[PDB]
């Protein structure tokens, strides 16, 4: 037992459920770890995003460019039928937006045309997947831009990682091994001041709990498969520590609501066992 009888829980917890779940969890300040069904690769959906808005903010800190710069958007680019509040706001395009309002509207709310505004500017797909490997985190694949996931079923599951990975770079970037600091607060708030995944990591944590973190998720195909259901962030402890936690359901069976009352459970029971000291 100890952390052992809390992987061996979330096993038994998972042993029903439809889906292939993969769950990582790294202590910030303290060097506690947790791996389930780790050596796969889950389709990450939206989760890249965090990773693209840590390639834009190191180019700025590098180049020395402000946040605040403003880019032409052509209106070819802000996609329909693609989730772009941006799009919604600005649906003539031919527009010039700040960097900072850009990133906002990809990381705090899921911007498909924002994200693929943001390949765009760092060099494309492949210069952020350099950007991550560079950093020392192995087993992230990154190959599609949102456009061309939202064309075959197949694409999203080229854009993959393990959980160990995604934690490894969530604790990188808390503990500000990657941006400046104005580039790294920036991107936290954005994380923080998200509404999405109301009921993933944070649906059954106490209220009050600051949580940042960026959610994903797919369709669900003619037999019944949702490809990916993700949530993947840092964590506040009571006690003012901190954890980063990523839960990735993929090619779910499930309904839905069960698809995020795993990430929800599994959070929790993670939440209870390290608010034990
Ligand atoms: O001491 C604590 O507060 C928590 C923690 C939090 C992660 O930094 O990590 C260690 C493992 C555990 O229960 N401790
Ligand atoms: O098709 C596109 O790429 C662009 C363009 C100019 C081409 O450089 O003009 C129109 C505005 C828009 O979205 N289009
Ligand atoms: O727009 C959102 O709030 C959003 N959230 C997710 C992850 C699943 O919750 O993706 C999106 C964009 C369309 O999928
Ligand atoms: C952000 O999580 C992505 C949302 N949509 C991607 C797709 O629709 C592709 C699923 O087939
Ligand atoms: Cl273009
Ligand atoms: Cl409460
Ligand atoms: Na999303």
């Amino acid at each position: 037992k100890g952390t052992d009888s809390l992987k061996s829980s979330i096993e038994k917890y998972l042993k029903d459920k439809k889906a292939k779940v993969g769950v990582a969890v790294l202590g910030i300040e303290d060097n506690f770890k947790l791996n389930v069904n780790e050596k796969h690769h889950y389709p990450m959906q939206s989760t890249y995003k965090f990773h693209l808005a840590l390639a834009v903010l190191d180019k700025l800190d590098k180049e020395n460019i402000s946040i605040d710069k403003k880019l032409f958007v052509k209106k070819s680019e802000l996609l329909p039928n693609t989730w772009s509040p941006l799009r919604d706001k600005y649906p003539d395009g031919n527009v010039d937006l700040s960097i900072s309002e850009i990133l906002k509207a990809t990381v705090s709310r899921s911007d498909n045309n924002g994200c693929d505004i943001l390949f765009r500017f760092v060099g494309g797909t492949n210069k952020v997947h350099n950007f991550i490997s560079k950093l020392g985190v192995k087993n992230i694949s990154i190959k599609a831009t949102e456009e061309e996931m939202h064309k075959a079923w197949n694409v999203q599951y080229t854009n993959w990682t393990t959980p160990d990975a995604t934690v490894q770079l969530l604790k990188k970037f808390y503990k500000n091994e990657i941006l400046s600091k104005n580039s790294y607060d920036y991107l936290l708030n954005t994380m923080i001041e998200t509404t999405t995944g109301p009921k993933r990591l944070k649906g059954l944590l106490p209220d009050g709990t600051v949580v940042a973190h960026k959610t994903g998720s797919s369709d669900t195909n003619d037999k019944g498969i949702t490809a990916a259901t993700n949530d993947i962030g840092i964590i506040t402890l009571p006690n003012g520590k901190h954890f980063a936690i990523a839960v990735y359901v993929s090619d779910s069976s499930e309904k839905s609501d069960v698809n995020e009352k795993i990430i929800a459970e599994i959070c929790k029971s993670v939440w209870d066992y390290l608010v034990k000291d």
